[PDB]
């Protein structure tokens, strides 16, 4: 699928291993500091779709499928990222059959797949001088990789063509850059989409990789790349827009987590860096946003506060981009860190009365019906509209999300949003309320917040058919 087509797309994001299980266990244990494998699998991500679909979720993006190494004294590669042989499939996800199925029942059900990959490396259970070479497949010689060294992050170069570890489990560096490899890369992903009719890629690791190379990698993959550009700096971020059609929105995701993780945050880096990513990105809206992920503290670490996760969950769905939502998120997972942050999604029993379950499917909700309404709306820019130290409200189109960090004991306050474009006198309705009000002189918006809960606004007239609001 194209990036257009990709436009309207939200993102859950699963470690297979941690998401479901084909047996139908909501006990099997995962003792997330043991790193083993836990057991999820392709056919019980197929039998939890209706679990994801629930949410509002239409794309699937998975960990990596390509076979890992078998030595697990150092932990298991649960996690896809520390692969050996790009031909083969890890088989703790499925064989090729249960892939194709995976593939299958997501189309069926009009949904998109997207492939977590691996080219800056493969891994090897052991330090850099122990690797054989002659292992992995296709890049069995080494011929094809950087010498080791450990990364200086104050040089690009370095940052492209040393290692990103090279004690055990080392992280051999591909030359990526080398004609001979990057024409393997490049057949290999042609191919691979093909074979397993993929909607997407996101491409792990890209700042450690040379741009042409990613440019070409994302040409011959023929289909919408999001690349993983670990950096909090729309300067050096977003010029990588250039070479993948994406970037997840790492400059967004660090004052965003700074706005709402307390009472005490402001959101005027937030402000700042969206300005900053509009003004330096090619295009915001094809941008992956996230607040959570793998790597990274869940935000239920940072703060229990339920107000507070609404309204980073309310941005994360409802902003320019492609919304991104990692497993757990919506069951107010809190590991603080890796391995704790990778919980198996199943001992949470699937539970769809979770509020963050609720909260999640009516923002998908609105941001989906609102594509249906108007074909301009995914493309129309969002315009902040009103921000001040604890408040921030957002148009996008005919949708109005009004957010807070006042957190869940702010009690009352009021904040009036000029020019929202509703005409005087129309009718909106909060959707997350099912609360009703109307546009006053100019498309000014007299917005109440109370015990720190966002708003999200359409117009009541054309809410119909929605399921939102009877
Ligand atoms: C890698 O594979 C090729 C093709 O089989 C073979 O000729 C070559 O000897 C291998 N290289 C090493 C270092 O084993
Ligand atoms: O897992 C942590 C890693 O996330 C990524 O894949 C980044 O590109 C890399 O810089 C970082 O080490
Ligand atoms: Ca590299």
């Amino acid at each position: 699928a194209t990036p257009d087509e990709w436009r309207s797309r939200s993102i859950y994001q699963v470690l297979t291993d941690r998401f479901a299980r084909g047996d139908g266990s909501p006990d099997a244990p995962c003792d997330t500091g043991a790193r083993k494998y836990c057991g999820g699998n392709y056919r019980g991500l197929i039998s939890q779709l209706d679990y994801i679909q629930g949410m509002g979720f239409d794309s699937v993006w998975i960990s990596p499928i390509t076979k890992q190494f078998e030595d697990d004294w150092n932990g298991a590669p649960y996690h896809g990222y520390w692969q050996t042989d790009l031909y083969a499939l890890n088989e703790h996800f499925g064989t090729e059959e249960d892939l194709r199925a995976l593939a299958d029942e997501l189309h069926a059900r009009g949904m998109f797949l997207m492939v977590d990959v691996v080219i800056n490396h493969n891994g090897w259970p052991g330090d850099a001088a122990s690797i054989d070479y002659s292992q992995f497949n296709p890049f069995n010689s080494s011929d094809y990789y950087h010498p080791p060294c450990e990364i200086n992050y104050d040089d690009q170069t370095s940052v492209e063509q040393c290692w990103l570890y090279t004690g055990a489990n080392a992280l051999p560096d591909l030359k990526t850059e080398d004609p001979h490899v990057s024409q393997v890369h490049n057949d290999w992903i042609a191919d691979l989409v093909s074979k397993y009719s993929i909607d997407g890629l996101r491409i792990d690791t890209t700042k450690h990789v040379d741009k042409p190379a990613i440019g070409s990698f994302n040409d011959a993959a023929g289909v919408y790349a999001v690349g993983e550009v670990y950096h909090g700096d729309p300067a050096y971020t977003c010029p990588y827009q250039d070479w993948v059609d994406g970037v997840l929105n790492f400059p967004v995701y660090y004052p965003l987590i700074d706005a709402f993780k307390s009472p005490s945050g402001t959101m005027w880096s937030l402000v700042d860096n969206i300005n900053k990513v509009f003004q330096t990105c090619n295009d915001p809206r094809l941008l992956g946003t996230f607040s959570e992920n793998h790597d990274i503290p869940r935000f239920a670490s940072y703060t229990q506060d339920l107000a507070l996760a609404k309204n980073v969950l309310a941005f994360t769905i409802l902003f320019d981009g492609i919304p991104i939502v990692y497993a757990g998120q919506e069951q107010q997972y809190s590991g603080d860190s890796d391995p704790y942050n990778r919980e198996a999604l199943w001992l949470s029993g699937f539970n769809t009365d979770a509020p963050l379950y609720k909260h999640i499917a009516a923002c998908n909700r609105i941001r989906s019906h609102a594509v249906s309404n108007d074909d301009a709306y995914i493309t129309t820019p969002t315009d902040i509209k009103y921000s001040d130290d604890h408040t921030l409200a957002l148009v996008k189109g005919a949708v109005t999300t009004v957010l807070t960090n006042a957190g869940a004991n702010a009690g009352e306050t009021t904040v009036t949003v000029e020019a929202t474009g509703y005409a005087s006198g129309e009718q909106v309705t909060d959707v997350l309320s099912c609360e009703s009000i109307a546009a006053s002189d100019g498309g000014r918006l007299s917005v109440t917040l109370n015990q720190g809960l966002p708003r999200v606004f359409f117009p009541t007239d054309a809410l119909a058919g929605s399921g939102l609001c009877e």
